[PDB]
């Protein structure tokens, strides 16, 4: 390994194939090419479950069970429960410090989600404050390294931010983290929509059946004034293509579909029909390892506790630095 | 020692004859009838002092000593130091889910503090919060009582309606907090201005030397009407009589220099030499016990380290049953 990777998710949901295009192959494979932590974001996620505890403890297992069955093997990677970890919350609050309100204001994906949330100026204050809580647990993990969608940038930016006014101002212990950029942007739902998730209902879970995914790619949106066979189609739109586009390995067998599609000579139900076992092949092996750790749920509880134990040592070392780079009495 | 009672500073400077009048006085007298806790909230201070590390770290032990010297008994009353206490921090994340944007920025007292820094709409958004970090210092220690000036009471409301809410969300496991209303009047600077500050240079602080507490009494505001001894001068708005009021032990004499003021004959020189004189009466002996432990400096260290050990004992306790209550993984 190499560089400190911080990655993670707000547990309040089982994983699906967003996450997977979206970043849990990536981890999978810099897992064995750096120091891999993931961040079952237990705090972050009550800012917006708040009042549905229940639902968060209830998902940490079961998201740090897909972890497993998507790939991420125990001996590689370093799971933590951030409600385990007290010491990125007081890492938080030193943060606050750091930034403006106008600047947390202005944030763009922050803004969109309390749009999309309806909350008005009615944003509870932990959420409005969520991006730099997120600040914390890249600094106090010394991640270096952290996978970014398009999306996640301004908290990437405002992390560099925080974390060079604290080494300005206190004492240079903070590593400025830096984004790796991915390809596949953000997997579209089964809507057509742009985002896939568990609320919007247009997801497919990495522990749905084989007849369910089957039925999710049926169901799935494709495209209208297309109705009939015959009639040649369009891919710009269609989420059959850019989900092809993300877990087809063949790409002179995807390009070759979008010939076809856009002549008349490939009904959506074939390159349905298709999708699906590419679905299926790069889902099987993920249901037979579920499988293994459902059997073994002591297993998943070790990686967790492990993890966490392992993780807090690192977040306690890097506070120790902090506390006297901040003279704080005592350090 | 009954009710758990709450009161604290910010270590920012020394404590003055506005901290005596208005809260030592009073907390001199609540270590016999309760619990008295007594928090140097360095972490709050930080809230607008994030850029001056040295200064808040030095004063928690000078705002320590002012606590000794004012009569604070180490035996009577627990002295924290809020750094070392960083379940307050986990706590206050927390909290900031129970709290909306919007209804912090509706505090009167926090909106008056923001338009006298001149902070513009760039507020640290700590200082924005730090209301929620205070709900989070009362209710951890979990006191039911807290010494307030009328200035403070929003910031003992909010405290108020987020225990309840979390009571209501998660289990009724926190203490609501009562009021213990004002203390009468602020006391005013040694130029007649409303608020007493070493920053606006009009303090007389509580280690001033009997010396120096004579010469700025001399140099005291006192009736910009009042020109020589024989002409009458206005006791009100004159802070030589309002100072007066709050520490002359008898008012048959106040309220005789009062009168012969108002008629004449009575110089300001005559009313402040008896000024002098009843302030040396009353700082006296806090100058004797500031001297003595500043001989036995080990024993302020121990004073605080002590406090703080205990108050750190009892955050842990309040926690273990919020961590429960909240359903937090593995609790
Ligand atoms: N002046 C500080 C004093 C303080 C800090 N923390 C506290 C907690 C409880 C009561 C008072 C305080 C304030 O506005 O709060």
């Amino acid at each position: 390994a190499r560089p400190r990777v911080l990655t993670g998710d707000r547990p309040t949901g089982a994983l699906h194939l967003g996450h997977l295009a979206g970043s849990l192959q990536n981890r999978v494979r810099l897992q064995d090419e750096a120091e891999l932590f993931v961040l079952l974001a237990d705090v972050q996620a009550l800012t917006d479950h708040f009042d549905r505890p229940e639902q968060v403890r209830e998902n940490v297992l079961a998201v740090a069970l897909d972890y497993l069955a998507a790939g991420l093997d125990p001996q590689k990677t370093t799971c933590v429960v951030q409600s385990a970890v007290p010491e990125l919350a007081e890492l938080t609050v030193y943060f606050l410090n750091l930034v403006t309100v106008s600047h947390l204001r202005q944030n763009p994906t922050v803004k969109a989600e309390i749009a999309q949330k309806g909350y008005g100026e009615r944003v509870p204050a932990g959420f409005f404050v969520y991006p730099v809580s997120q600040a914390a647990d890249i600094a106090a993990f010394g991640a270096t390294l952290v996978p970014v969608g398009d999306d996640q940038l301004p908290m990437l930016e405002q992390t560099r931010e925080i974390v060079r006014r604290f080494n300005a101002l206190y004492a240079p212990v903070l590593a400025e983290p830096q984004a790796q950029l991915s390809r596949v942007p953000r997997l579209p739902g089964l809507d057509g929509q742009a985002k896939m998730s568990k609320s919007l209902g247009n997801a497919i879970a990495l522990g749905d059946s084989a007849d369910e995914v089957a039925r999710k790619v049926m169901g799935m949106y494709t495209d209208p004034g297309h109705l009939r066979a015959s009639d040649p189609g369009r891919v710009e739109g269609n989420p059959v293509f850019t989900f092809l586009d993300a877990f087809d390995p063949d790409p002179a067998r995807v390009q070759a579909l979008k010939d076809q599609y856009r002549a008349g000579g490939l009904g959506d139900v074939k390159v349905k029909k298709h999708l699906i076992d590419v679905l299926n092949g790069v889902l099987a092996p993920i249901r037979t390892r579920r499988a293994e750790y459902e059997r073994d749920p002591d297993a998943v509880l070790r990686f967790v506790t492990e993890g966490t134990a392992r993780g807090r040592e690192v977040a306690a070392q890097t506070l120790g630095q902090v506390r006297r780079a901040m003279r704080l009495f005592g350090h």
